[PDB]
This record gives C-alpha cells, structure tokens and sequence, in this order.
C-alpha cells in the first residue's frame, strides 16, 4: 500500500463505529489540498503566521485565512455550512462571511446557509446583525441559525469548527471566529485550519448533517437548541444531502479520512458495533471516585465518538516519529478525567520501541483558558508511568523516555513571551507521524466529550510542507523550554 497509516486507521474506525461510516467518519480518495500557485502549502491555514517576531507584525498566516474565508464563500453557488463555538462569528471573521455571501449573490447565485453554534435571544440576533449587513444580498439567502446543547451533565455540545461551501471546499481546524483571541491582540492564539476540497468536503457536509438532524428534532426544547431562521423558512436538517451531489467531483489524488463525534446526548451507542476493547486499568486520571469516565471506561461512547480511537491509531501506526501540538495534552478533573490513558499507552508502547515522539503544549502561564497544567512534569510523569508497566520498572522507563521524547512549551520567536508581555497560547489539534500522515481539526487529545470533527490525511508531500511552514519554525523556537530533548541529551523531568 500507498498508505499503510490510513489503511490501519480505517482498519480501526472499522471496528469501532461500522454504522457510523459515511456519516460520522469516511475514507475518500480523490482529494485536494488547496493552496495557491503562488505558495502551494497555504492550503496550511495557520494564524498569525508571523514566525520570529515578537511583536507580529506580518500576519501573513491570519492574512490568508480571512481571505480563502471569503474566497470560498464567494464561489458558493449552492450552500454554505458553518460550524464552530459559541460565541458566534464576529470582527473579520464576520466581515469574511458576509463579504462572501455578498459576492456569491452578486455572481446571481439563490444559497442555502447553516450556521451552528455549541453552547453552555444570541441566535435571532445574530441572524438580524447576519441580515442587515447583506442588504440586498439577503433577499438570494435561506438562513438558519442555533446554539446547541445535547448534554448539560456531561457538557457535551458542538465543538467542531468547519466551513463548507457546496459540498465541494472544506476548512476545518481548531480556529474559532473570535476577534479578540486571534486578530485584535498583540498576543494572537496560534493555531491551524486546512482547506481542501473534493470528497472529503461531502463528507463533513454529512457531518453537519446529522449534527442538524439532530437539532432539528430538538429545535421546541428551549434547554437543548435555540434555532432562528430568516422569513418562513424551516430548520434544514439535511441541507447536504438535499443540495449537493452525494458523488462529490474529484478534485486530486490525496487520500483523506474524515473522523468526527457525536459526544454525549445524540446518540449513546452505535447499535451495529461489536467492537470489544481491552480496557486499560490503574491509573490515577479520576481525581474524584464519582465521576462517570467517558474517555477511559465507556465502551458504548467510543462507538459513537471514533475520532479519539482514530487518534489513537494514527499514534499506534508511526514507524519513525510523531509530532503532536496541542493546548493540551491533560484536562482539568474535575469534571473530565486527567488524561486518556490509550493515548499516553500508544506513546510509551511507541517509545519503548524507539519510535520518537515529540509534545509541544501551551505555556502553563496561560492558566495563569489556554492552558490546564502547571507543569510539564503533569505530562512526563504520566509518560513515566505508562512506560513502567512496559519497560519493567520506573529507571528503565526514564530511560525509554530521555532517549525518545521531546517535551516543551510553545513559542514562535526567540522571546519567552510576545514582546507585549502575555504568554503565548497555542490551541492546535495538531498530530504528524513520519513526515507522511497528519491530522488538522477540532478534537483535542485532552479528555473531551464534545461534537467533534477532523481529517486525517496521507500526503508525503503535503506533511512535508507542514513540517518546513509549522512545525520546524515551531521547533526551532520552542526547543528552548523543552524538560526532556533526546536530540540535546535533555533530560529534567
Ligand atoms: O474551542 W476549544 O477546547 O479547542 O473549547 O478552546
């Protein structure tokens, strides 16, 4: 095979959620990552994109975002689908919106658009904000807008950040619309989108779907869904499926695996699963005997959520190495345990057979939103841990870890912090194993129980460009505050 990483991977989702395929998570081929001529990574939707400059005054990474936003957007000629996290879209972020669907109603295009929002009188409102600034424009626009909430109990609720136009382009990542944390700052999040276009944009369009579906039929219950629609129209719960091509032209040949959750209170199990896990024991990620552990001990709720078992299979598939961003690798208990204990598994079982792994989180003087540890050490010790049961004591474990790991906290210059005095914070949902396979989206690999969605991609070339363009100029800046560096012989931990 051409792709031994997505082959084990759809091997796993497989077994885990077979009923859930096509809708929650989906092989396709014929895929494109969709950068310019010009600069054929920035399909690579970082932000700020201002690497080596504490003060970041060339934002060429937000620059591009806001603009393949519009861009996009412009070319709809039939729908437009937008997920992300309350609050809704505003600042640029909004201005990109609209500036869009000005454009693709001056092209004398009619569009259907969602808009949807996870949530602990916001939706009208924003519909009416939405509406007045399109003017004209709004008279070619079936609109609907929601806030969702499908858990109260397990604070489970959409999460997924993802723009579709016509079933066709697709941008998805960990940014959320927030003018405040990403653009107007002089201490902008980092953080990474993707856009691609082709099939696998169907299959996010079928995401949404069942996301919709699901809110539609809750749409009465004033504690689940606020929902706001322009004129009469109705809630769309199937606008995908209703107005693109379930055959999605091909656009490529990148081979891509859409994975996504339903969290908790959708759907509690996936009722063709007969998957039969080996669940982990002894660990100390309770912090408190009475919380119900979806993450760790739930056999039902990874059937409906196969993104955290495809994380987890992306790590168990790297021959050589695996780079891993994230805000965070641990959560904060209570409510949610401290860790998942698959995950840290597959990176001590990678580690005690030489295979490199490298973590880069947010600077814990976030805490201090963008971080959920004081210390690295919340992060090594677990490793520890871990590769004790497997290595056969704890100093063979220290071993294992010094020699194959790369632990520290983010920068993107050569200060300890943005020049304006406030910690970076980083918040990429970002896996990369042997310069081959990689992921970009929503799902953090810190324990969560919310809607979330992703793609997995298999491109050789395509992580070769995330490497030189994020995670190089990443390393390059970050390696300073690493407690354990095996490429350094750094090992304080
Ligand atoms: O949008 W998220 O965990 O990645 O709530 O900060």
């Amino acid at each position: 095979s051409a792709t031994p990483h997505l082959d084990a991977v759809e091997q796993t989702l497989r077994q885990v959620s077979p009923g859930l395929e096509g809708d929650v998570w989906e092989r396709t081929s014929g895929n494109k990552l969709d950068g310019s001529a010009a600069d054929p990574s920035d399909w690579l939707l970082q932000t700020p994109g201002c690497w080596g400059d504490d003060k970041c005054a060339d934002r060429v990474g937000t620059k591009r975002l806001l603009a393949k936003m519009t861009e996009n957007i412009g070319n709809a000629t039939r729908t437009v689908d937008i997920s992300t996290l309350a609050p809704f879209p505003n600042g640029a972020f909004q201005d990109a919106i609209v500036a869009g669907l000005k454009e693709s109603a001056a092209k004398g295009n009619k569009l259907k658009v969602r808009i949807l929002v996870g949530a602990a009188v916001i939706p009208s409102k924003y519909r009416d904000e939405l509406t007045a600034k399109l003017g004209k424009a709004a008279e070619n626009i079936t609109l609907n807008v929601a806030s969702m909430t499908t858990s109260k109990t397990a604070f489970s609720w959409n999460h997924s950040k993802i723009l579709v136009v016509d079933g066709q382009s697709a941008l998805t990542g960990g940014i959320n619309s927030w003018k405040d944390d990403y653009l107007d700052t002089t201490h902008p999040v980092s953080d990474v989108d993707l856009a691609l276009t082709g099939p696998a944009a169907g299959s996010a369009g079928r995401y949404l779907d069942t996301l919709w579906t699901w809110t539609c039929q809750n749409k009465s219950n004033i504690a689940s869904v606020w929902f706001a629609a322009s004129g009469n129209a109705g809630c769309m719960p199937t606008m995908h499926k209703d107005t693109n091509p379930k055959a999605s032209p091909a656009t490529g040949n990148v081979p891509v695996i859409a994975v996504g959750g339903l969290g908790v209170g959708i759907k509690d199990v996936d009722p063709k699963s007969t998957f039969r896990p080996d669940l982990p024991t002894a660990s100390d990620t309770k912090c408190v005997v009475g919380l119900h552990d979806n993450t760790n001990a739930d056999r039902d709720y990874d059937t409906v959520n196969p993104e955290e078992s495809a994380l987890r299979a992306l790590v168990a598939s790297a021959k050589g190495h695996i780079e891993i961003s994230q805000q965070d690798l641990n959560a904060t208990c209570p409510p949610l345990p401290r860790y998942d204990i698959r995950l840290y598994d597959a990176l001590a079982a990678k580690m005690a057979a030489g295979v490199k792994v490298r973590i880069v989180v947010s600077d814990p003087a976030n805490r201090g939103g963008y971080s959920q540890i004081k210390s690295l050490s919340e992060i090594s010790d677990t490793l520890r841990n871990r590769l004790a049961n497997i290595t056969g004591g704890q100093q063979a474990a220290k071993t294992a870890m010094c020699s194959n790991l790369q632990l520290a906290t983010f920068r993107s210059s050569p200060n300890g912090k943005w020049a304006d005095g406030h910690p970076y914070a980083q918040h990429h949902k970002l896996v990369s194993v042997d310069s081959s396979t990689f992921y970009i989206g929503s799902k953090n690999l810190y324990p969560s129980w919310l809607q979330d969605f992703g793609y997995i991609v298999e491109s050789p070339e395509a992580a070769k460009q995330l490497d030189a363009k994020l995670l190089d100029p990443q390393w390059k800046y970050s390696q300073e505050t690493a407690t354990v560096d095996y490429a350094r012989g750094i090992c304080n931990a």
